[PDB]
């Protein structure tokens, strides 16, 4: 018979439901992922401004599957295949290793760790 539940597999696509939302992350192999941490409205937060508050970012990190997920549930979903060229998956996760440590912006970013990991095998060349 086949298995009752998935196991990912390296450069898969993790989708992550949360309570009341979704989230994304780009599987590597050994139980880890690459994912985009989200930003925040601080530096505009309710009563201050920038010299009364401080800033925020988003930054591309590193960390367990597990540890992404926490509580959460999730599923592997590669929707992308059908969407561009099966790329060499040695290029998607160096691609996801050389974006880990890169920031992204605010709050104003809106939905972005989906965009951030379709860029990964989107943008390989």
């Amino acid at each position: 018979m086949a298995s009752p539940h998935q196991e990912p597999k390296p450069g898969d696509l993790i989708e992550i439901f949360r309570l009341g939302y979704e989230h994304w992350a780009l599987y590597i192999g050994d139980g880890y992922v690459i994912h985009l941490a989200p930003p925040s409205e601080y530096p505009g937060a309710g009563s201050s401004s920038v010299f009364s508050v401080l800033s925020n970012s988003a930054e591309v990190k590193r960390e367990r599957l597990e540890d992404v997920v926490g509580g959460c549930c999730y599923r592997v979903n590669n929707s992308l295949d059908h969407e561009y060229q099966p790329r060499p998956v040695e290029v998607i996760i160096s691609s996801a290793k050389e974006m880990v440590g890169q920031k992204m912006k605010y709050s104003i970013v809106s939905r972005n760790c989906e965009h951030f990991v379709t860029q990964l095998r989107y943008g390989k060349s």
